[PDB]
């Protein structure tokens, strides 16, 4: 990874050294790009229900997911362990109780956490350019894909974006933040969405929706969202959102 700042560098030295999991998974890989792509030719609605209990209305991470598993695409689960309150077992047992696509979401450095994702049940991970060199993107990339998982690789910005597709990313989340305040910017947001290729599945990440603006970012071509705090808050809304 790169040397940075602030939780964010502690955050990743707590992955540099946090030790592979003793586990095996129970069901194969269900492909979550590949859903969101079944989803849009049938016209469903594709939401990422995004779960944390902690960040930098705290649920049930299994009770969410089985909530949530009749109407989402997909969840992120997030299994960063200081300020996010995330583990393993958590993820392992929500993998083995719910049959939809499964994120990892956490800091990701080095691929014995690709491995542990895998081994946990997880049907794919997110990477994060931010905080990994080219080189390192591009290795833990197909690193993911050689077991069959089209990681999520995470953008912030317009160099971010330059990144991943120069190393050939095929599925990608637009934070637009600012981890220093976990502020998504939305008028980024909105500008790399539209600099995307078609053929890249593209989801941005919303605290809360406006009620327009669902059909406006899936007119700028976005294939799947994915909410945090308004489903947190409000689980109910992902009925409305698919129905
Ligand atoms: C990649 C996983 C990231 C997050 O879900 C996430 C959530 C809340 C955050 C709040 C912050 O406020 C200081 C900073 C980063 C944050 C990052």
């Amino acid at each position: 990874p790169r040397y940075l700042k602030g939780w964010l560098e502690d955050v990743v030295q707590l992955s540099l050294r946090r030790p592979s999991v003793h586990a095996s998974r129970q069901r194969p890989i269900i492909s979550l790009n590949e859903r969101i792509l079944e989803f849009n030719k049938r016209n469903i609605t594709a939401i990422i229900a995004y779960y944390l209990r902690k960040s930098p209305v705290e649920r049930d991470p299994i009770e969410y997911a089985k909530y949530m598993e009749p109407y989402a695409v997909g969840l992120s689960i997030k299994t960063e362990e200081k300020y996010f309150d995330g583990s393993y077992e958590m993820l392992r047992k929500i993998a083995s109780s719910v049959s939809i696509p499964i994120l990892m979401n956490d800091f990701i450095v080095k691929e014995s956490q690709i491995d542990d994702a895998y081994n946990l049940g997880a049907d794919t991970v997110l990477l994060i350019v931010e905080i990994l060199t080219e080189r390192e993107l591009e290795s833990l990339l197909e690193y993911a894909r050689g077991y069959g998982m089209e990681p999520l690789i995470l953008i912030n910005d317009e160099n971010d974006l330059d990144i991943a597709l120069r190393i050939g990313a095929r599925f990608i989340t637009i934070y637009s933040m600012n981890f220093e305040t976990g502020e998504i910017n939305k008028e980024n947001q909105r500008k790399l969405i539209s600099m995307i290729p078609s053929n890249v599945v593209k989801v941005p990440l919303l605290d809360f929706f406006e009620p327009n603006e669902i059909e406006e970012l899936r007119k700028l071509g976005v294939n799947a969202f994915m909410i945090s705090s308004s489903l947190m808050r409000n689980p109910e809304k992902i009925k409305e959102l698919i129905e």
